[PDB]
DNA sequence: CGATAACTCGTATAATGTATGCTATACGAAGTTATC
DNA sequence: GGATAACTTCGTATAGCATACATTATACGAAGTTATC
DNA sequence: CGATAACTCGTATAATGTATGCTATACGAAGTTATC
DNA sequence: GGATAACTTCGTATAGCATACATTATACGAAGTTATC
């Protein structure tokens, strides 16, 4: 149509209104779909119910995850609705097939995974293992971890911290102002406070790295093979890198990741959030305080991130034995 | 399956849509299918008896039927199910849904208000708390009957792990393992959710472990790691392991009913619900014990795989630790 | 329009889908709106936006309260929307004049009032003062005042408690189950617990009134001049009666009220609700607990019912006067 | 066509909005019409495509997301009240606004608040004016005492009159605040001054002689000589009261920076912020803090005390034990 | 110099809040089957 | 050939749990890119 | 049979959340108007 | 006469307060009612 093409360019025009990752994915999915449509001879747009149905069944067949499969379907939906046409999910065949695949895969045993926990226990060990190392890069990494566990911020969030977003409490603790997270985009943002210990781990890095010479410099920067920080206010350390710190720190204590092709074999971006949640639950922290901690507003996820004490567990075991 | 999509009535994209729905019938739980079919039956029967066309449903008839269910004394939650299944049957066949019609919406609201105003209130399982497990145990631990040994292990596990019966019935021998402490660890695979908060694994206490260990020793379920932990035990006191057939949740529910009968006698005369323990009695009782013990809410919800604080608060509302700010203020 | 009359017939057929009070006021406003329309040759339905404007000004002129005028417009709005027709408030004429009337009256000095508090201070007096009486009347009224202050339940709610709705905590405190309230109509309801002391006051009344003969009997009932209680399971004590209990208790300690003709010169139904709100406030109870106490979800009315200390006062004064 | 009729009715019931509202409406409208007649765009009815360009312009001019929101807002009010469809309902506009906000928050744009005028400050300021016979000082030292002690907002301060003052059993002053622009003024009808502040306010009431007439606004103008000019037909302007804050701040820290930054020196809300902050360190419950200053939005008070240590959170506690 | 430490891409998949629609349990009773 | 313990199936009544929706992140091996060694 | 304690009804006005639309402050600067 | 102190009046850039919406409940003085005294 014409109004359709219009609504599309209007979406593309102000494509900044959406996330970079959202577009990265709309595209990725669109190629995948286009490819399949072609190799199967189907009009990829508008997408017809039965075609999106065979297509999802196809992805299921390729052994992809339910979340993965919902993503393509999801993106196809965004493309159509946003353009003014009905959603392929607005059709019985697509909406029902999607339900079916979830149920079928779940039953066959599939289940969503989640970052391996990086809990308090681990932090201490890692700290009493790098606490000294004058190595300018060990200084950095030990601060990252400290901040990641203390604030539960997501990596992409830590990466965007500038030196100017730091302040303090009359008590001497640091306040890192976070402006944009995955769930909030406001000019009011939020303030995450660090403890006396971690605020310390961060101060040492701020000097050693000399990132503080310009308030607009991102807090964390890359350190080259000679051991020299490269402060900057244009380029922030990549999330791929922040994930690396977790992998490296994990390898530094457990060594080579058991080549099994599986994810979460070592710590990663989210390892600190799940870990931190788990540490609060055990500590008896309340539901509202655990939400403030990770910027959540629903008990769920915190619940997913839990399957606490394994061995001699607790709670009912502690209650029964006494 | 369904009553009978009228050759005339049923027509066009509805026979089409209806077909698509059976094509992907795996998109809904079998229990969901059980209730859909029950409601249609129920509605089709009312329709014949009252000379009404059962499909598509006219709003004015669905309203009459809804007031009909109310007069039968059914609960608002039940009435809601019937409307719900009728809405699904319709939406999924491409037609408007009742309750989307002004009359049906207004009558549902009226029925709900009138009913609440008549004193109708939701119920919950009679709790089977720690103090019940102890009494029940002090009595059954001395029995050699294979049945009593099995039933006492079930109770221990039910109370210790807070698992749903459907889940206990699925446990197979190989899903058990030992811990450093010498206590059992039960692993629960295959749920229904991708985010199974329940807990992949549940640890049994030392006491409960001994109880399960004794059932395994006397039933010989260990003869095959694929046997389900719980099986039948017949008239002659002989267990019957199997790896293809698990105990029916009905039977487990029977163990709670029977264990309550053993101690308190036959059930009351009214046809009241929850006059004896059922398959949720342990979960409710455990939540209450943990609360009384001071366990945190997140820690309680984690213990039983809950996700809706509203339900756990429902289970511990009558505890004194939940009386409020005014009571505190008055009693200082 | 066939549709309009069919929508109206639907509503009147299931009028019981709304509060009896909602119906009571709909009818009041309509007749009032019918009278004016006739005395001015105006079509009363569907109402014309320019006429509703006039009518709302006529009410302002009549010197009625901002809320009273909002109620009138409010019903005329409902009548129409529920008809399938647009609402008078959908017109700039009515929309703006309603903001204006409020704005004006507010400046002119009109303020929304609220019940005279019945705080712990008074309950303690009223109790020590009636606590010894053996008169059924006195015994009943003390129990009512006790529940009213302890639970913050609205009179309508209290008037509905049947003896079967009472249970006890393992500790011994009474628990009253409430099914319906101004803002909740469910089969789940909520439980309102009483203090060891108040449960006493209610126990004494139960035994002396004989309402426990039938679990279906309403907890409170009439008490004739002969001092004898007349329990019932069909008729409940009037909310007017409950109001009278507040008025009566307030005369017993302050004699007749002013000749002002003003509302709230004595305690009324809501008196305990605002009173207890205030006491909790002064005790430092948290926002979530103060809300759990009075069935609120936002903070507005709590903040409304507040004005606390005025003499030495506290807050900033205590703070300043080091 | 009928928009004229619509516009008429809006002007007919113009009392339906505050003076400050019409001000921004007219102001924003001028900015709009200007931009248009300089880009050749019918300024009204505004086409979504045009408004979009305009909004992008306000962004390029460097304004805040909040300010941009005000323009779009007033623009909407105009149309809605004229019977026309508001520009926010158009995809183009709603899309740019999402873009602008994300782009700006991402650029580091932060919302600011007044500079805290806490207790310590109220003491310093006093011990440096406490002993002074400067007719002006006496006034300004009292305005601060009240502002801090009552958490009242300047417009309110400016409206107090001797008629509205009374005495407590303890002999403290009790300012009665009436006609507050709100039907549900969940803030209070009476505020009590402390013994200390009562003294200060008294000292000003005599030296100013505003007590000569009851309708006399507690606070008045004071000429370049040291003579209070009481009145009951005109009140000290809010701008002036603001200044009193600025002035007292300059008196202690000098002048501001070149950076046209906002909130470099105390201002109207500086009292509330600090007032809120002190009560918090004391341990005053949120509701008790909220009512003390007439607050009804817990997020606001939470903003004022966010940087306090007592609000650092569960993880900090957990890491320190 | 070339070799290295230390850091853009694309497909795959987790996350984020929650009314309410789907999904369990409740439980009397009919149906089964191996044992008395 | 019964009667019966102990299930299993069934169908309807009700309690309770979890996901569709629309984006927005992370996961991670494999390439590509620089300043150092 | 009265007199009386203790209890329908109709108009008037309060109470229920809260996203966001209206309101108020911020502040440089330009007019004012009595003192210096 | 000229130069200010100390303000007003202003326009616009921003922060923050509270209300529309759709019912649902209470206020309270009167008139009506019914056992009792
Ligand atoms: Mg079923
Ligand atoms: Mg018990
Ligand atoms: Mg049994
Ligand atoms: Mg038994
Ligand atoms: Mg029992
Ligand atoms: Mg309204
Ligand atoms: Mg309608
Ligand atoms: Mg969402
Ligand atoms: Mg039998
Ligand atoms: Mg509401």
């Amino acid at each position: 149509s014409d109004e359709v093409r219009k609504n599309l360019m209007d979406m593309f025009r102000d494509r900044q209104a959406f996330s970079e990752h959202t577009w990265k994915m709309l595209l990725s999915v669109c190629r995948s779909w286009a490819a399949w449509c072609k190799l199967n001879n189907r009009k990829w747009f508008p997408a017809e119910p039965e075609d999106v149905r065979d297509y999802l069944l196809y992805l299921q067949a390729r052994g992809l995850a339910v979340k993965t499969i919902q993503q393509h379907l999801g993106q196809l939906n965004m493309l159509h609705r946003r353009s003014g046409l009905p959603r392929p999910s607005d059709s019985n065949a697509v909406s029902l097939v999607m339900r079916r695949i979830r149920k079928e895969n779940v039953d066959a045993g599939e289940r969503a995974k989640q970052a391996l926990a990086f809990e308090r226990t681990d932090f201490d060990q890692v700290r009493s293992l790098m606490e000294n190392s004058d190595r300018c890069q060990d200084i950095r990494n030990l601060a990252f971890l400290g901040i990641a566990y203390n604030t539960l911020l997501r990596i992409a969030e830590i990466a965007r911290i500038r030196v100017k977003d730091i302040s303090r409490t009359d008590g001497g603790r640091m306040l890192i102002h976070i402006g944009r997270t995955k769930t909030l985009v406001s000019t009011a943002g939020v303030e995450k406070a660090l403890s006396l210990g971690v605020t310390k781990l961060v101060e040492r890095w701020i000097s050693v790295s000399g990132v503080a010479d310009d308030p607009n410099n991102y807090l964390f920067c890359r350190v080259r093979k000679n051991g020299v920080a490269a402060p900057s206010a244009t380029s922030q350390l990549s999330t791929r890198a922040l994930e690396g710190i977790f992998e490296a720190t994990h390898r530094l204590i457990y060594g080579a990741k058991d080549d099994s092709g599986q994810r979460y074999l070592a710590w990663s971006g989210h390892s600190a959030r799940v870990g931190a949640a788990r540490d609060m639950a055990r500590a008896g922290v309340s539901i509202p305080e655990i939400m403030q901690a990770g910027g959540w507003t629903n008990v769920n996820i915190v619940m997913n991130y839990i399957r606490n004490l394994d061995s001699e567990t607790g709670a009912m075991v502690r209650l029964l034995e006494d």
